[PDB]
């Protein structure tokens, strides 16, 4: 069934997804440090969601008879210049994750691994949803600029996100 | 306000709890590879529990006005000789975690960080329950030996664990 | 049995807790005087909570067979430069109360008064939470600066606090 | 627009009500010391009641656009010859609070502060109730003499009072 | 893993806790024999509570991987001079138990047995509560003296205690 | 009228019932140390049952106007070669208890103590029930031999027993 | 077949049981006269209880194919020196009934009337209970002496008894 090369690639993507979760956890600490618990909540939910994406893939590898190997998770950045900068990095990060998925889809096609190709379609669609969510918040923060009231208000809205 | 030195030691312990979670996730992969989905379930719940313990500490540091910094997570082992060998490593690992907590407690004492000392007591108590759970499973696996019926029976019982 | 030295120290701490309550009542009057009834509500809740903490210690002294003696409660300050100034004084005061508890813990240890030592751990944890709550509000007030939409927004949030 | 002289008198009465509370809290310590936890209960409810009366006047001053100023609270007595003697002092003290209320009412009339005059009528009526309640208990304690079954029966009755 | 010396000390305490229960069962027989079934009820509940306290420590030793060793439970007194004398002996006994706990806690500190030290804090606090309850009753009985109405009244109250 | 000789004999049997409880508590420790928490549960339940049986006789002696004297409870064995050997010992112990009841009954007969004779009939029936349960478990363990799967299956079954 | 001899003995015992009821009714009249309606209530319930005991033996004689013959019921005593004396007489009377029962049982064994022997065991047990309830009240009445608050308190408790 699934090739060793695809197993390795999927295992790297599991690592990338776990790293994503960890990056967002780092941002949650950043937001706590400046008193934005609502923004921190957003990140904490996001951390939970990425772990869930990693586990879906973890399960898939094992389902195809492959063996998941776990790799080191790199230390993430820990400081941003502002909420706006944090969210622009979220967007940029998710654009890169989308590129990784894109390459995995290409690789499945090239290998005629139809099961993995089909499985990755969920991630193609999920990445669209993620980039859009980040971009929407980036747009708002650009509008907000240095307006404290507007920031505190968005913080309250973000505190409502749940897992 | 929590001291810099204690913030560093607690950020280290957060990393150790995350690593513990990750080690158990790796064990989950090992158990999947040998078709023991119940044992795998046990490890997946344990992975979620360790992440909860890490977040509790994460929150405590931030609450005392400290800054949580996330560090690289070590690549865990991925192979064990047997179910019994895996759970013996769970036990050994937890004993080591208990020792790190011990040294954390001693450090809070020596610095008269009464808040952290009191906070850590929850972890001291938690480590007792963790070692005992792992040891009870080790005890059963030694009894089981090569008894395939006994092994699958335990597997099924472990499958019932929830988070 | 509980020493007279300890009874006296605990009676002084009971006074300090009643004074803390009184200080927050005074800040309540101050926030009422500038049209911030939400901040005032937060203070009125805090005054009730401090009296509960005092009563808890009142009961313990009696329970250990000691006699509670009540002392004069000093007149507290009644004016602050700004809402931010007030909450910075809240934080500074709570830091001071944490110091008192710290020295009570030390005294309990010195005297090998294990029951008092243990009783005081509740206050060690409670002080962590109180500092954290005051610190959060200070963080937001710094962020708020002069933005009235922001102040009134915070005022409204604080008005939802209940005892 | 409330008078400054009336703001001062009312602030003075707020202090007297808080002192009353404090007097009763001290009697609660006294009753605990001689093992009468029911009598202690009665005083603790009474301490809560007096604080409530204080708060009602605190809000009225602020509602009238006055500025509540908090003053030092006197150290109360802490020992009484007997339960009977304690409640005779409660009665005596209440008669004296009633005198102050009376002088505040006269003052309100004199200054034609109709709003304060009307507000103070609640306190006029309330004092009738408090004097009556203390006197009824004095009456019982005189009947009781040294009959221990009778004291403990009253103690049990008092322990049922709720705030 | 818990040290052999500590296992021994904890086993001795388990025996002390079981003897305590047994002492109260004996007191229960004494109260039955003088028509004080309410008092007997109080003792029977206490016998149940002490065994529950023993069992918690029994469980803790086992969980730390120690082996509980059970020792003979000594023969308690079967007669007291009066209800007051029985309860004075309850108090005196609980003070002795408290000293045992105190020495156990010191031993834990000295051995740097943080898990046990922490476990014992629950017993530290439980003893405070127990001594207070006993003293309360002792104080009542001193007051009651030879007053049969008061004795029967207290008997009725004690008959309401439940486990 | 209950003879002193019968009161003494019943007191000795009350003691034997408590020893039984204590013996099962010791087996509970044994079963814990070898990983069989289910067998331990059975013992824990049995220990509570024996105390209840003891309390019933405790109450009957008091009821007949006797005075229950509690005697030292001797130290029980603490170790066995195997689960089977432990349960063979349970059976052997219950047979011995049965002969003690038998002797008590013969004694009641000889003294024409009809009330005691009647009362003991409950114990004669209960012994039948208790011997049979122990025997059924002994039969299963003989069947089980060294079969680990069968042993763990019994253990889970025994874990469901409740008090 | 139940002997004519046993039928007669049983009929005389039915008479004895109806007489017991009548004695207690007479005591009800006594307590009513001295204003103790709670004590009277206990007696009336006892009258009902004894009639029921009589009826069970009435039904048994008929069930064995015997013929119940009713005999005259004697006039009972109507006066006692005090509540304590009445209750001492309750006790003494029950001891006498217990001796009747004891002799009926001996008669049953002697005649090898196993059915009657077995039936009587209910009465052996019941007499134990009756003696115990009477004795507990006697013990309380000794305690009470001339204490009126005490006697009236007992009176109140007894008023709660129901059929």
């Amino acid at each position: 069934s699934i090739s060793e090369k695809m197993v390795e690639a999927l295992n790297r993507q599991i690592n990338a997804e776990i790293y994503s979760a960890y990056l967002y956890l780092s941002m949650a600490s950043y937001f706590d440090s400046i008193g934005l618990k609502g923004f921190s909540n957003w990140m904490r939910v996001q951390w939970q969601e990425e772990l869930m994406h990693a586990m879906k893939m973890f399960d898939f590898v094992s389902e195809r008879g492959g063996r998941v190997k776990l790799y080191a998770v790199e230390e993430p950045p820990s400081e941003w210049d502002s909420p706006l900068a944090a969210f622009e990095h979220v967007y940029e990060h998710e654009v890169n994750v989308t590129k990784r998925i894109h390459e995995l889809v290409e690789m499945a096609m090239q290998e005629k691994d139809f099961a993995t190709y089909n499985f990755l379609q969920w991630y193609v669609a999920e990445q669209v949803e993620e980039e859009a969510s980040a971009l929407d918040i980036v747009e708002k923060l650009r509008l907000i600029g240095e307006d404290a009231a507007a920031l505190l208000f968005l913080d309250k809205e973000l505190s409502l996100r749940q897992f």
